[PDB]
């Protein structure tokens, strides 16, 4: 702003796509169909949980006017033990974790909060989805820091063969250890913006996967 | 272009709307039940015939190096005697006549056409629409001329109170008169670019008008 | 009908637009140009506030297999006297909210959440929008009796000349009442499903107004 | 299932994509870097050409009542020997042809028209498009016999390793010899109805290739 107050549109316009690998949960079954089960891995954030709820409440209680709760040891606290009571699981996860258990593999959640004391995330998951025991994986707790991937490491480590997420770091982690990296879109109305250009790598983007 | 390789998208784009005025005929319809037998109009090319055919070999036969066919008389008499037989009928025409019919209204057509010794347009629209000869007007050959719009006198004179065409000078026509100026999507393969944002003085757009 | 594993689409289906009168903030403003200050109203879960994580946590707590908590006291007193620090507030609510405070317009919140003891969801509003205690009203608490219209005969005793909001009922109770109805659409990630038909009254839909 | 006047919509629905491997020109040639010259081949209609103006005066003139003009060697003498002039070439076209002369690939057309006794397409695709004389190769009249395939003979005969097209059977005829079959959209002013679903096998369909 400021843009003209009746800006008009066209039909090239309107009919218009980006030269984007769309696919479905469906279709992504059958691209696995006869394989073997094998350790595939979950971004948490914007990608099975709607969590700016969290986010949002952390940014007000513990840094109003920086973004220094990000790195505020209290603040993650909060968020690893209870605030996912308010996050919204999505669709596109329920979708995907039970076909990923109709397959017998092994699910791993990857995220880049920090590891805490205690964390209650792994139940909060696991309830949510309603993942069998043998399935289930306790949450990787790889932190964030700048100029480093910390994913990468841990999907060399747990064997991760695809990996599900919804920021470039989670997509370029996968290509780094060769795994088949596959976009979930951020929701419009998440606070973590500005939201990803998925589909920027290439990659396999998940049709309707904003819920 | 150039451009990026793998552009990506997000949500926000993928479900972004132009504030635009989108209606459908049968709401149209609606907001005219009850009005008795009234005049209207329609533009000709790219509102109810594609006749980018027609354009396309004028340019090659008579200025294949430039736009001097649009003022070559022997242009338009090929253009207004039989090359209106490659032109295809708008769908969205089909129904909008039909539904003026159903009115009783009269029927014109206004062109930016320049006017020839002969025409076989008024056949080929009555013909293809199925218009009944009490509906029907012949067509009115208005030309084109820069810095006027040879349309507004015309839709003055016909009394005409609801114009339909693809161009910003149908709508401005309608404007100039007090009538309502309603428009149709340029299809995106038509040779008369570039396209014209549709919705641009606020109008009403014809949702699908572009076939 | 089957769903195919590859349904493809066609240039009809991607450019196929619903009739909608679509808007945005500056073309409502632009209607109001030169009107003095009148009584507004808002609409919260949804419409200014994505009140859904609080909800969610509601749904869990108090019937996870029913929809027994919106009817439960001890849920309203959660949900109104802290549960909205986890709400997202939307971005067309702050653009809306700061025009009509720029216009000098009285503000109220007109919702159908249930009525507490106490409240502190107007200080939550205030604070979060900026809105000064000049324009600013105490939320009215119009509860939700589905086959009873609650919100119309507040509309009607402030004197609201549009009402913003994203349910049916928002539309209808402004259109009951002669005030202008403007639709804001709900979040695909709002738990409160199905998501309604945006439109369906032939009232005007903000633009991009799911975040 | 009742039409509404006002149907409306809702975010969901907006945002919401159909999973189709969409690429585009650029990413083709990507995809063919350092690969060295082979032969390559297009349909021609809705493909390369629109040619519905041709195809629709074909109708009127021959078989007004039915499809008996597709059948018919007069019309096939006409449509072969000089309405192409009518035909408008498409953008896409355009594009990947100029970038498979770029590569030195060989350049092939084929088409379900019927053979004629002579035909003038050759001349005009060579022309319009700016095909050398070394890359062109004379248009190839497979016909059109439903319930057969009559192009997968020519696609192995010729070694074309991709083929472009609108149609279903120009996926198949590819990928029945192992070819790299590439949809193209058929414009939806196309009279060739109803529009194909684009993307039905799983195939790259080109962005924005209606024009
Ligand atoms: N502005 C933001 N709002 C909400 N969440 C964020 C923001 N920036 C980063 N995050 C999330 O918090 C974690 C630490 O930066 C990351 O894993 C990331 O997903
Ligand atoms: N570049 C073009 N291609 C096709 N038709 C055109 C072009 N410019 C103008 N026209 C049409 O020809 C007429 C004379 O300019 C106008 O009525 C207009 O609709
Ligand atoms: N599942 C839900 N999620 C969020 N808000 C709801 C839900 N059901 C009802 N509401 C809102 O709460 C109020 C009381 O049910 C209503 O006015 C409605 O807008
Ligand atoms: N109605 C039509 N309009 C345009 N082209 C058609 C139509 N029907 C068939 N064709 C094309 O002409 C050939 C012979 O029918 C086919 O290969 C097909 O692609
Ligand atoms: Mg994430
Ligand atoms: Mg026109
Ligand atoms: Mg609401
Ligand atoms: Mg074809």
């Amino acid at each position: 702003s400021p843009s003209p107050l009746n800006p008009g549109t066209n039909v090239a316009r309107l009919a218009e796509q980006a030269p984007i690998h769309w696919v479905s949960v469906a279709q992504i079954e059958n691209s696995l169909a006869g394989r073997p089960p094998m350790a595939v891995g979950f971004d948490i954030d914007d990608t099975v949980l709607f969590s700016s709820p969290g986010f949002w409440r952390g940014k007000k209680t513990f840094s109003p006017e920086s973004e220094d709760y990000l790195k505020n040891p209290v603040f993650w606290e909060k968020m690893n033990n209870g605030w996912d009571e308010f996050s919204i699981p999505k669709e596109v996860a329920r979708q995907l974790i039970d076909m990923h258990v109709r397959r017998g593999d092994a699910i791993f959640f990857v995220t880049g909060r920090s590891p805490t004391k205690t964390e209650t995330v792994s139940k909060t998951l696991a309830d949510n989805f309603h993942i069998p025991a043998t399935n289930m994986n306790p949450v990787i707790f790889a932190g964030d820091k700048p100029g480093q991937n910390t994913k990468s490491q841990w999907l060399q480590d747990k064997n991760i063969r695809i990996f599900y997420g919804d920021s470039d770091n989670d997509i370029t982690a996968a290509r780094d250890v060769g795994a088949r990296g596959i976009r979930i879109l951020r929701a419009s109305n998440s606070t973590y913006k500005p939201l990803p250009q998925a589909g920027a790598f290439g990659e396999e983007v998940i049709v309707n996967s904003e819920y």
